[PDB]
């Protein structure tokens, strides 16, 4: 009988599960409640703490993933699948998972915390994608990834009412947080010395929590991949945010023909209707055509986000802090399947002129024509204006300047400009896996089963080139959670990785050749989207 | 008195003088009337054809400069003294020269009619650059320039008034080349192949003959170096025109106020005025403070311009024409010691981004604010944003693409496009003659000296490689003037110069290396000159 699979926590016993990897063991907790269910009248509502309970807690299976959509675009397609949810859908869902080394450290040990994107209206932490299994044993560390509310069941917010209040998604992350500095310690976990690291809707999550005091006191580094919380996405008006709800509450017969319509007869209906009928409404609220646009997003209200994040980010002090930021090489190429005309997975999409002008639209949803017209100018080359595979090229760099590249240094400019310590990288390795057409490139988020090492799974058909690849990111990660420094403190012979400021702007590629540093983030084509179009925009 | 050199034309008699080049003499007759003087009250007029005279006119030397003003930025300095007047000042200046080879051609031969630049207020067909005994030598040709005049006295417009029409130093230019039509056979010179060129404000000449019906019959191949019709200093409208003829008379106290006040007063009072009055106060009536602006330039008044310049282009037939199109590789560097704050001639320039954005407002004057914004999106490098020495270099750029390069390129577009044959070139090479300093790079209008075959001249100390390179210049310029090709008509191993195209926009390097083709006259920085800024204006 294995002692360390069976631990003691606040609210009681829980049995773990050991999982083998290539190189050891690990014990894993998967399935840990930290929060009542939110269901019934608890639905739109903030997460209570879990009560506590008596017996023995199994934990040796992830479990039910939060209600969301669930995408059919592409049915039996390992890109789109692999993101879709592996566990049944619930509304009770808001359960964690530890991943601990065997044997479990004797002394305190830095918290690497997990937490998923999929554009606040899906994704789940049992996702084969995200086990931590690996990354565990490789570098000792503990690793903790929890279920957090998406879509309506987590966003939707009617501002003022106290229903729905909006932000329980990151609420539900912040309870999470807070149960990491109550019980970390029983899997051999430092407390203080936590680690926020997230992707896509997960690197936002960390930039909110990061300009929000009550999340401030939980961790002390961060880590945000392919995404920021001042990005044209991440956030919604208070205004838009009631539209929304209210558009949502209508298309599913909220309020009845005859009855009033204020928040807490909306809300009240709303919480009678099955779950699946609020997802089966819930991309018909969105305004117009667009990709990387989403319904149900944070909202500012004032109470978690003070301000709009643009403006904690300009007027915050963050000395004393560490970050690490990065990309991908292709950020929009992703999310032109879903809308952009003229797309398509299975042919080289080789747009029109014609298609590439209406991209543009759709890329860059609600701008004038005068400023649709000055992206047109910033991403054409004028000296072959009607190629198809710069058109496709060019639009891809559209939507992901718009939505990440820029959003994301115009964050890192700020952070090491008022005393935090950023490093930023772009990753350029096309995994040799990869199911999506050639013309991608390296998709948004598929750097993702390299920071987890999912390479070093015997059952995937990864090349040798690409394991050890894993182990060099792997070792990155971890020398971050542990000293603040993605360089080895031992090691003056690998080329070093600089830190990241205002001035140099410098950064280093992620590939199977050894670190380049390069400097500017796309600075060009940034200072395009970060300076000229909102002075654009603000004279009509 | 040799026999070839008296020649009878239609209006008398004629003594030429025999010149030496270090290859042969050539026969010149330099100072032919060929218009009545506009003195007196025929001041603002259209030129008069010259009546005949008894005798024989001695045309044995240059005549008389139109009144102008004289640089006196540098005194002594040769960069700025090359251009002054080389003759006494004079109302009485419209004469033309005719350089034929010796012995005279027994053959028709194609005749080359060059006309000058200086921004409408200056320059004379008899200054040393302007010699075209080199090129008549070299390749027997006939060559004919004319003086016309400047300044006020050439293009102060009153429109709708018949005592001050404008563009009358336009018409001196078509009064001179009917005068070819008329005289060129009796000194060789074939009527039937006549073509124009000429370079700044003679480019732009050349070019405005070419959207003026009664202009086109007269000629049949352009050549327009630095310079077109539709740039933003050649011209101006109607209103302007009357408000800066109207500053200029109360400057000069017209008119004795409050006596009045229409048309026909204000030109009688200014026609009593003396000719340096006039000058002394060309620069006061500009309306704000920048470079490459002129006072008094063509107008379009409807009679020689019946529409703008750019309207004439896009709207017109050019079919069964060939022009010579091209520009220096450092446009607006010379126009920066003109006014740019932080630039001057003897030191390095090395300007602050400060002084930056202040001649952003200096080179591009009279646009809005945002417009100003745009422009310097475009020419600042994001990464060095206070760079001194590309921050000059930007400067310069912005200046020679707002006036003359994309302006150069609009043209080149459509005319290719609208039935003309275009050659297009860009001139790399810095004269080791240059007294200009060495970040002014090769500035606008050294490339004349080349053309004219000026290193040639043993009492100059150019380099070898430079004689060659001039002689190479010549044989493009004159088998363009012969077949309408720069192409030698046979040699097959020299590279070919192909034409410029709205699609593949090929160009030329000239320098002293071989020809090397390239692609695009700055096409990106000349899609927001010619596209994107007008919409720009139009949404203020
Ligand atoms: O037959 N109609 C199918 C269909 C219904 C609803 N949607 C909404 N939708 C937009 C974007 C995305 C992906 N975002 O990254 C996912 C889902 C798409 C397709
Ligand atoms: C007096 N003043 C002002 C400007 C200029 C500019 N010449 O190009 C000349 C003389
Ligand atoms: C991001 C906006 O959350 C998008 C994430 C999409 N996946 C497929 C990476 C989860
Ligand atoms: C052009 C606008 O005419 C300027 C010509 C200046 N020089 C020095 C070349 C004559």
């Amino acid at each position: 009988e294995d002692a360390e699979l069976l631990v003691t926590v606040r609210g009681g016993r829980l049995r773990g599960i050991r999982l083998k990897t290539p190189g050891g063991p690990v014990s894993a907790f998967l399935g840990i409640p930290f929060a009542e269910p939110p269901m019934g009248p608890r639905r739109f509502l903030p997460p209570e703490p879990k009560q506590p309970w008596s017996g023995v807690v199994d934990a040796t299976t992830f479990q039910s993933v939060c209600y969301q959509y669930v995408d059919t675009l592409y049915p039996g397609f390992e890109g789109t699948e692999m993101w879709n949810p592996n566990r049944e859908l619930s509304e009770d869902c808001l359960y964690l998972n530890v991943w601990t080394p065997y044997p479990r450290p004797t002394s305190p040990t830095p918290v690497l915390v997990w937490i998923y994107g999929g554009g606040f209206y899906s994704g789940a932490s049992s996702l084969d994608v995200y086990d931590g299994r690996f990354l565990v044993q490789a570098e000792r560390t503990v690793l903790v990834s929890m279920n957090y509310r998406v879509g309506a069941f987590g966003f939707l917010a009617l501002p003022g009412s106290r229903e729905a209040p909006g932000n329980v998604g990151l609420l539900d992350q912040r309870l999470a947080l807070q149960w990491v500095q109550e019980n970390v310690a029983a899997f051999g976990g430092d407390p203080t010395s936590v680690t926020l690291f997230g992707e896509s809707a997960g690197a936002a999550s960390v930039g909110m929590h990061l300009l929000s005091p009550p999340s401030r006191g939980l961790f002390h580094r961060a880590v945000l991949q392919s995404g920021a919380p001042n990005g044209p996405w991440a956030t919604v008006g208070m205004g838009e945010a009631r539209r929304r709800a209210t558009q949502l509450a209508h298309l599913v017969g909220c309020p009845p023909g005859g009855t009033g319509g204020n928040d807490t007869e909306l809300v009240a209906c709303l919480r009678t209707r099955p779950a699946q009928v609020l997802v089966n409404h819930e991309w018909h609220v969105l305004p117009q055509e667009s990709v990387f646009r989403f319904s149900f997003v944070p909202v500012v209200d004032g109470d978690f986000l003070s301000d709009t994040p643009e403006a904690l980010i300009n007027a915050g002090d963050f000395h004393g802090l560490q970050v690490l930021v990065g990309v991908v090489k292709d950020e929009g190429s992703y999310f032109l399947v879903y809308g952009a005309p003229g797309f398509s997975k299975d042919n080289e999409s080789l747009i029109s002129r014609a298609e590439f002008l209406a991209g543009v639209r759709v890329g860059v949803p609600q701008v004038s024509d005068l400023a649709a017209e000055a992206v047109v100018l910033h991403y054409t080359d004028w000296l072959h204006p009607e190629d198809p595979a710069r058109l496709r090229e060019a639009l891809s760099d559209v939507v992901g300047d718009h939505n990440v590249v820029c959003p994301v240094a115009q964050l890192a400019g700020r952070l090491a400009a008022q005393g935090a310590r950023v490093y930023a990288y772009v990753f350029e390795h096309r995994a040799s896996t990869l199911s999506w057409p050639l013309w991608m490139g390296v998709p948004h988020g598929y750097e993702i089963e390299f920071i987890f090492g999912i390479p070093l799974d015997p059952s995937r058909n990864y090349t040798a080139e690409e394991k050890i690849f894993a182990q060099r990111l792997m070792r990155y990660w971890a020398n971050f959670a542990r000293t603040g420094d993605p360089n080895e403190p031992r090691d003056p012979k690998a080329p070093q990785w600089p830190p990241y400021t205002a001035g140099a702007q410098q950064y280093v590629s992620l590939d199977l050749r050894p670190l380049e540093v390069r400097r500017g983030l796309r600075a060009q084509a940034c200072a395009f989207w970060n300076r000229f179009l909102p002075k654009l925009l603000s004279a009509t």
